[PDB]
């Protein structure tokens, strides 16, 4: 029995940028008021976790990263009403406090209690529940899922179907929901439209799934790695193009292919140049372009505002625009009801102890999602 | 008496950038097939016309500028079906061909036959109807309203109510429609929202009118010329701010005043820095910013795409997003029914011969719209 007690468990600690994770024992404090301690069952490797390693994303180190996961509630703090010990849960890297101006807005999801904008790497109360070799370790996005056990604020956890397969539905914690919502909710892709998707990783494939679900007639996948094209076509891409095969800039190729510009474009990579290319390739009068990728910290892009004056719309979103705690349980229910598939995103299933091997598969281009199992 | 004949008349010819207009005789050819020759009655001075003088806006010179106007059809070429001699008309600087993919789209208005994106300074057929001193003179946006007579393509003219007061409704040909539509159609301002309007000239006042019509609860006018504030409050601003009064950047001031960002912001000036400031000041998760001002030719802005990733929407539009030929007669009918006011925009009236005085008024900061009478 662990409730009310410090847990000693295994976690993947990142002590400094550009080094492997260290798999070692940590101490996990019991949950305080309005906090939930979760035994992890499965976590995905998202490129955003790799951004912490590479320094593309700046967050306080040392840290327990991981934000795409599912597990089972081990214990609850005083005052928790929304989950109970034994419940299957997905941690929410975008919280839903329910009280801020964003949470009350019909179309906002980027709750003001988030730890993304200006990361502290703590619990809501400004402290950490993790120690390692006598040192305090930072949280990541209020989730920290690269651990056998984590502690999250109640506003950062959702209860899901007790019959959920956690090794699949962990992807609803980030990559599936982000891509699918970016198409269906943020862009609001229309029936019969032409879409261009830049980046055919886990998130870009989920964008394709959403564009197909919304009835797009043409879905053009764009990637510099042609090994990504077969799976993109399997989930709905009608064409794939590699910019490296062309003498012309790819915005010009895509404008020609679409007879004057695409209806909807998506940047799902994290590069400044592809964000401007993706905007430019949407039709100048009525096109919509959605930024999904995360680029290098503190870098500005350059663009000509005439691209917007003609009528284009440029937007971005976190987590597909979904209000996280309302949406995650519904997405799992929809998966259980066979409304979408997750298997196409899962290329590799490894034990947690092989986290570093899982990151190497991502960095080499081999994998889409590796699921780590505890 | 003039049908089929060259008309000699006075026009304001711009021979060189950064020089006064030259009021002098020009020859105006009769209309060819699907062309309309108009006797001008009234034309407004829009800041975009001044951009041609300043070189902010690049169009071939020498040119007859002017794009905000109203007149009476003198004659029609072969095959014209939509207007007749003696009809009151407004030239359409954004055409509506009715046949291209943008004209067919429910939300497009930037018709592919426009002469704004890559100006040629011609009729649709690539030729000019104007001669001066024996030399061909460019058209501007297919309209060229700074002339006693002009010739336009049929897709660039709308028939309006025969009882229209042309000295007022000329403003529907650019500044009113642009500002009003930018609020009501492009931004889709909501009841009870907070808006910020950068630039309180004729277009920005028209944006305020639209925000007030849409039911905004707060409309914050922003201008470095505090002389503009009284009229902004008359048409609906709840408060005005001058950036020069503050130690902190105005995006910070507006975020504070709106308890975390505005719902809707509008750039109605034409500066790269205020386009980025206006984006920044809208709420990071659900705010919308609309670019209305014309940027300086070929210059790029610099911005951090994290402004969009959180959830902001950035867009621009020409002519308030209105499909021009469908919309202009309806806007005139609504003016006739007192659904909106134009007199607040009109600060000065001059004869056409005093065009240069009218530009001096705009450049000094004194005027909103000067209306020139032929
Ligand atoms: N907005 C959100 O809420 C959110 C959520 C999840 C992921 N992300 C970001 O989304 C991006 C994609 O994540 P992911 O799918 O896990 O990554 P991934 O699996 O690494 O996929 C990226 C893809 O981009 C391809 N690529 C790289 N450079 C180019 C190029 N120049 N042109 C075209 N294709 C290129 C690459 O080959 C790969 O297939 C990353 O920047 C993540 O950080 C954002
Ligand atoms: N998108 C379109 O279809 C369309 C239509 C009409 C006009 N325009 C453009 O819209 C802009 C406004 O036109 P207008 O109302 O005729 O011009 P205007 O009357 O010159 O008004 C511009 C206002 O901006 C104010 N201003 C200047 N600099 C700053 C600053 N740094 N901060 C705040 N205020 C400042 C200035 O004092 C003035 O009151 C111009 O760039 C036009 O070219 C665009
Ligand atoms: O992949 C989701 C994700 C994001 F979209 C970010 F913007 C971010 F900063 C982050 F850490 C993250 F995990
Ligand atoms: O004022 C309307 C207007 C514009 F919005 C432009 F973008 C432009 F190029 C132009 F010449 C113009 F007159
Ligand atoms: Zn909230
Ligand atoms: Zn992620
Ligand atoms: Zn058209
Ligand atoms: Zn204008």
């Amino acid at each position: 029995s662990t409730a009310g007690k410090v847990i000693k468990c295994k976690a993947a600690v990142l002590w400094e940028e550009k080094k492997p994770f260290s798999i070692e024992e940590v101490e996990v404090a019991p949950p305080k008021a309005h906090e939930v301690r979760i035994k992890m069952v499965a976590t995905g490797i998202c490129r955003s976790d790799d951004h912490v390693v590479s320094g593309t994303l700046v967050t306080p180190l040392p840290v327990i990263a991981g934000h795409e996961a599912a597990g089972i509630v081990e214990s609850i703090g005083e005052g928790v009403t929304t989950v109970r010990p034994g419940d299957k849960v997905i941690p929410l890297f975008t919280p839903q406090c329910g009280k801020c101006r964003v949470c009350k807005h019909p179309e906002g999801n980027f709750c003001l209690k988030n730890d993304l904008s200006m990361p502290r790497g703590t619990m809501q109360d400004g402290t950490s529940r993790f120690t390692c070799r006598g040192k305090p370790i930072h949280h990541f996005l209020g989730t920290s899922t690269f651990s056998q056990y984590t502690v999250v604020d109640e506003i950062s956890v959702a209860k899901i179907d007790a019959a959920s397969p956690l090794e699949k539905v962990c992807l609803i914690g980030c990559g599936f929901s982000t891509g699918y919502g970016s198409a269906v909710k943020v862009a609001k892709v229309t029936q019969g439209s032409t879409c261009a998707v830049f980046g055919l990783g886990g998130v870009g494939l989920s964008v394709i799934m959403g564009c197909k679900a919304a009835g797009a007639a043409r879905i053009i996948g764009v990637d510099i790695n042609k090994d990504k094209f077969a799976k993109a076509k399997e989930v709905g891409a009608t064409e794939c193009v590699n910019p490296q095969d062309y003498k012309k800039p790819i915005q010009e190729v895509l404008t020609e292919m679409s007879n004057g510009g695409v209806d909807f474009s998506f940047e799902v990579i994290g590069r400044l140049d592809t964000m401007v290319t993706a905007l430019s390739c949407c039709q100048e009068a009525y096109g919509v372009s959605v930024i999904v990728g995360v680029p290098p910290d503190s870098q500005n892009l350059s663009m000509n505002p005439m691209l917007l004056l003609s009528g284009r719309t440029w937007k971005g979103a976190i987590f597909g625009g979904f209000k996280s705690k309302d949406s995650v349980p519904k997405l799992v229910a929809d998966f259980m009801a066979k409304k979408f598939a997750l298997d196409p995103l899962i290329t590799h299933v490894l034990p947690f102890e092989k986290i570093n091997e899982g990151f190497d598969l991502l960095r080499s281009g081999e994998s889409i999602r590796t699921i780590l199992t505890f």
